[PDB]
Order: C-alpha cells, then sequence, then structure tokens
C-alpha cells in the first residue's frame, strides 16, 4: 500500500515531466508555423535578393 | 491555410506587377500610334526633305 500510494506521485512526476516536454514543443510548432510563411513569401519572385536576405 | 492565405499575397503581388507592365505598354501603344501618323504625312511628295527632316 505504501508502495503504490507512493508509486502513485512517480506517475505523476513523469506527468509533469511529460507536460512540460510537450508544452515546450507547442511552440516549436508556432515558430515551425511562422518559419513557413517565410517561405511561401520568400518563393515569390516579386521579392529582390535585399529582401529575401531582409527575411 | 497560412500557406494558401500567403500565396494569396503572392498572387496579388504578381498582379501588381503584371499591371504595371502591360500599363507601361500601354502607352508604348500610343507613342507607336502617333509615330505611324509620321510616316504617312512623309510619304507624301509635297513634302520637301527641310520638312521631312523637320518630322
Amino acid at each position: 500500500i505504501r508502495g503504490l500510494d507512493m508509486a502513485s506521485k512517480n506517475a505523476q512526476d513523469g506527468i509533469s515531466l511529460i507536460q512540460t516536454s510537450e508544452g515546450a514543443l507547442n511552440e516549436t510548432h508556432s515558430i515551425l508555423q511562422r518559419m513557413s510563411e517565410l517561405a511561401t513569401q520568400a518563393a515569390n519572385d516579386t521579392n529582390t535578393d535585399s529582401d529575401r536576405s531582409e527575411l
């Protein structure tokens, strides 16, 4: 009993360790999402190299 | 979705690039049109070389 109630803390201390990781990758998604708009804009040929290098 | 809404800006930035070009050739037409009257007038033989060179 004192093992399952303590192993329930370990299971919840692993839930926190995992929420932190996916919470962080939640933002790598948004950065990668914005990073993809600055390649559909850079692919247009109305841009100049002064503006592609600006992106 | 963020690609099609950005690729819709590229399509409209190409519409502007193309309107500028044909807007410019709109005047090369008028100059070429006037330039053709100063060859039906210069072809008449009541003109003298003092007036052909004047045209």
